[PDB]
């Protein structure tokens, strides 16, 4: 007393994240996560330094404190919840239309319906209200879900292509011709990339990244990843709309990915913040769930990260799910890249 | 190049992409009109929170002398500014049958009576492309009026009688059974309530407005204010799901006014930081777009101001379309129910 708000897990809506969330002042406000066996008191705080909007829809970006090892998504049309417990990944995504949550719900049950596992519940769940019924949200687990599926290998070998006031560098993200992407999943790779910067020697002095996502033209002409981003980067040269932008980063996107089970790939070492030109600091990346930190793995790249040695690492050369750089020769490439320097400090 | 607005032809998408690039730091953005220019400091407002159903809507204010103050939500945006002391609305719809819809609704009254002013007062703006659908509408509010000679609506016996973080205190707007509001005209309402309080005793460092709009089944049983008013408070006492926010301010919420041209009625000094309880600060307002400042001056009076001698006060008994409190007693008042005192300064 006084009560500390909470969620419950076991009928966590759209409404009851945004209502929540919406509350969340400058100085951040205590959230308790409940769920069956489970409890975690969340500090919640706005994250001010990424900016997001999806077809001009705003989505904003909430964080816990770094002990927490949560973070959320609010849009106008849905909201995600994503922790880690006992090493997995667990997303809980709501939309606020019935249409759209159902339809995501399908979208999300449908890998699941030919296996039926007996311990698919852990990976995967419908949630209901606590009040026939229809989802209010769906529980991923996918580190479980990647255990359920026989999903094909889709790794990140040779996906890179040699050639007072913090910045503001826009991330232009433009959904491919024919593709079909879900805000929840684009929002959460935006998230992790954006969290991957900052996270690096108090990245957020210098920058401050702004997604933005809107439809190209441009589609892939084969399943090749190489051949695809070389395309890719001619199509932003002679695009009208990204006149005047040149010196920003640039991801054309999709669900899928490309042939040998490629997750994305970006030209290494083409973005710093004095020299940036040219549609340089382009990649490609998949912005399906089962796969976070692609777009985090390919803005490294674009960074001048290289391959890391540590399976842990978000660089390591195979896809891992880790979300973050852990090699200092790579911190320091990407930092000096956006303007750092070593007698800075973090 | 310097960031503008082209007021013959201005759109959402103009508007979105110019506000959304709007850093903690403030941009310049020039509004150009007719071979004229004014500079507008933009900043966003983060003292207000707005969300209408749970669509998030975020306020944006000028300097002092600019003027200018903008509203930012998925779906619409305004602009709002002054010229000659009359106020200008431009006013943009992302989705075209919404936007076409608002620019029929905002037309109808002036097809009646063809004006000869009609253009300064009203006017459809389309794309700057030489079968067209406009992209926003322009609205003189104080040319309006004088074209369609609305009877006179006033607020004559409008009211009924009995720290290092700012507080925040909801303001629980809730849209009456059967009555259709705009998005663009109860956020209007809400923007000016907020910056009629913060104007006052700097008194942004004791609150933080909290603004939500939901639906209520309740409906006024006639069309008397007073009656309208005691049962709206009445019934927030036997919702359940007003339940433990007795202690913040509400307000009933409609498109048209009350009997005998009433804009809206509130409960005189009943909201004070230490005391809210039992619904008491609540109120009725119209939203709509010819009569700005109705919340605000309803609000005045949930917040203690009496009714004004200066005619260019917010609080006059007559409705003047000013937005600001002018009287230092009513200042004093309003500014000590919300935590001030006089040795704290402003
Ligand atoms: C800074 O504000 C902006 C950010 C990105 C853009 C992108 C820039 C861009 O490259 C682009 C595109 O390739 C396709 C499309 O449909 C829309 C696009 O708009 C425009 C802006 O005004
Ligand atoms: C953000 O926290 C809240 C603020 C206002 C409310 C209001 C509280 C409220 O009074 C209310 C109502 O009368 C009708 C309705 O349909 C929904 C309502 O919700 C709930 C919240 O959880
Ligand atoms: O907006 C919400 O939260 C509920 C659940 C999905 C449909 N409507
Ligand atoms: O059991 C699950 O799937 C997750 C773990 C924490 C809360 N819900
Ligand atoms: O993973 C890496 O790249 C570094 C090199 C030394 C040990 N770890
Ligand atoms: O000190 C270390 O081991 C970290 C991890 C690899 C490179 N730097
Ligand atoms: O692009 C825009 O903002 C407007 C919306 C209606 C048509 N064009
Ligand atoms: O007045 C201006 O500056 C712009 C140019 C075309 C019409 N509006
Ligand atoms: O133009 C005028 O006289 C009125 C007074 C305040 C708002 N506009
Ligand atoms: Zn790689
Ligand atoms: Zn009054």
């Amino acid at each position: 007393a006084p009560v500390t708000a909470s969620i419950d897990l076991q009928s966590v809506s759209y409404t009851d994240l945004a209502t929540q969330l919406n509350d969340v002042s400058d100085f951040g406000k205590m959230i308790i996560l409940k769920d069956n066996g489970f409890n975690r008191q969340v500090h919640v705080s706005m994250d001010k330094r990424t900016k997001i909007q999806l077809d001009n829809e705003n989505v904003r970006l909430f964080n816990g404190r770094d002990k927490d090892s949560t973070n959320f998504i609010l849009g106008d049309e849905f909201a995600v919840l994503r922790f880690y417990r006992n090493g997995e990944s667990i997303s809980y995504i709501a939309y606020k239309e019935a249409q759209m949550m159902n339809e995501i719900a399908e979208f999300y049950a449908a890998p699941f319906k030919k296996t039926r596992a007996i311990n698919e519940k852990e990976a995967f769940e419908c949630i209901y209200d606590s009040r026939g019924k229809y989802p209010v949200s769906v529980k991923i687990n996918v580190d479980k879900a990647k255990k359920i599926l026989n999903l094909p290998e889709c790794d990140y070998i040779n996906d890179y292509i040699k050639t007072s006031e913090p910045k503001t560098v826009y991330v232009i993200c433009l959904r491919e011709n024919g593709s079909t992407v879900y805000p929840n999943e684009v929002s959460a790779q935006m998230q992790d990339a954006a969290n991957s910067v900052y996270a690096v020697h108090g990245l957020k002095r210098y920058v401050n990244l702004h997604f933005v996502l809107y439809t190209t033209e441009y589609a892939c002409p084969s399943g090749n990843a190489d051949e695809g981003l070389d395309g890719f980067t001619a199509s932003l040269k002679a695009n009208p709309k990204a006149e005047g932008y040149d010196d920003q980063i640039y991801f054309l996107i999709r669900w899928g990915t490309w042939d040998n089970n490629i997750l994305g790939i970006s030209w290494l070492n083409s973005y710093n913040v004095n020299t940036a030109s040219d549609f340089k600091a382009s990649g490609m990346s998949t912005t399906q769930l089962m796969y976070p930190g692609v777009m985090a793995h390919e803005l490294g790249h674009i960074l001048g990260a290289n391959h890391a040695d540590d399976p842990k690492d978000l660089m390591y050369s195979k896809y891992t799910g880790y979300l973050f750089h852990l090699s200092e020769k790579n911190m320091d490439i990407i930092a000096k890249n956006l303007g750092w320097e070593i007698a800075d400090g973090d």
